[PDB]
């Protein structure tokens, strides 16, 4: 009992230097972070283990954000892909089928049908946003070159086709923005703190084999992530949207048919798994707590070891008003955090148009 040798180990096994360990407990008087009491660390101590801890916690969360990213990514460049490949083996279905079919209309216009194809691969890219004119031009010069009535409705069963595809791959695209930016957002000096006061402060209090508390971490880093648990909402309304637009790609006027269809497996697989990815991480923004808590972090409650009496805060900003582990300012929300919101916003507003109407 009253030695350091543990703690000494421990501390030692950081990389830490062995100079600064005392022998036996010493009195805490000094320790501004954890409780204090009889500790086998001095303030140097103190801080380095404060570091160690925030680094650790920022390594987590940049280790999921990266996860995230990647997937996100992935589904990205394969639906983008995929939906370049469908329009342009489109192109190389009518450049086989039709000289070979029929008349020199078609050979003497080639050019002007390549120019087709051309402007909507920049209408898919959004580099030009209204097709109607872009069309009646191609008629235009079509007709100036000699194609009924009909097709008209190509018009429409191309645009409803297209903005859904855009609408689609630009959200996965806005959604890894996010995450993006949303990552890059620094922890607060309190929540150092308090995350210093959840890990380390067991060792420096002399039961250095105790687990932090289950509810205790939890309201530790809901205090921390607070800001982040703010995405939540807006978040599941955009993953709502672009698993809403996928059912526009089925049907004779589906997407896939329309895009298909333009010189008159696969896709539903990728739907499949899209579906199953966004699915997944439709919890991520109030999944961060619980997970860092189950893994990679008779319980010790900040105090001594014994149980953790305090129930666990609501997820978000505004509910850590009463956070018992870390002091939260409500009044003052993370502007970046914010910014994305809006995004996430916008961009579910233009899903939710792409799905019912103009
Ligand atoms: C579609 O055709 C264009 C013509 O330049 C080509 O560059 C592109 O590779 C094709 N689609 C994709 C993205 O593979």
């Amino acid at each position: 009992s009253r030695s350091c040798g543990e703690v000494r180990q421990i501390y030692g096994a950081k990389g830490f230097s062995l100079s600064d360990v005392p022998q036996a407990e010493i009195s805490g008087e000094h320790l501004r972070i954890c409780p204090q009491g009889y500790t086998c660390c001095t303030s140097e101590m103190e801080e380095n283990l404060a570091n160690r801890s925030h680094a650790e916690l920022e390594t987590a969360l940049r280790d999921s954000s990266r996860v995230l990213q990647a997937m996100l990514a992935t589904q990205l460049r394969s639906f983008d892909d995929h939906f370049q490949h469908l329009l342009n083996d489109s192109e190389r279905t009518l450049q086989a089928t039709f000289p070979g079919a029929f008349g020199e209309l078609y050979t003497q216009n080639a050019r002007a049908f390549r120019d087709l194809y051309s402007e909507l691969r920049l209408y898919y890219r959004g580099a030009n946003l209204h097709l109607e004119e872009t069309l009646a031009e191609f008629w235009a010069r079509l007709l100036e070159r000699l194609f009924g009535e009909a097709p008209r409705e190509l018009r429409l069963r191309a645009t409803r086709a297209f903005v859904a595809a855009r609408s689609f791959v630009q959200g996965l695209g806005v959604a890894s923005d996010v995450v993006r930016k949303v990552a890059q957002v620094p922890l607060g000096p309190e929540c150092s703190r308090a995350v210093m006061k959840l890990v380390y402060c067991a060792h420096c209090l002399g039961v250095p084999g105790a687990r932090p508390c289950p509810d205790y971490c939890r309201n530790v880093l809901k205090g921390c992530l607070a800001n982040q648990a703010d995405l939540d909402a807006e978040w599941r309304n955009l993953l709502d949207s672009m698993v809403l637009i996928t059912d526009k790609f089925w049907g004779t006027s589906g997407v896939e048919s329309v895009i298909g269809s333009v010189h008159t497996g696969t896709l539903e697989k990728l739907v499949s798994e899209a579906k199953a990815q966004l699915r997944d991480v439709q919890d991520f923004w109030i999944s961060l707590p619980g997970t860092l808590c189950s893994e990679k972090m008779r319980c010790w409650n900040g105090m001594a070891r014994g149980r953790y009496l305090p129930e666990v805060m609501g997820d978000g900003l505004a509910n850590q008003i009463n956070n018992p582990e870390v002091e939260v300012d409500i009044t003052k929300p993370d502007m970046t955090i914010r910014q994305q919101i809006m995004q996430l916003k916008i961009m579910t507003n233009r899903l939710r148009s792409a799905y019912n109407g103009n």
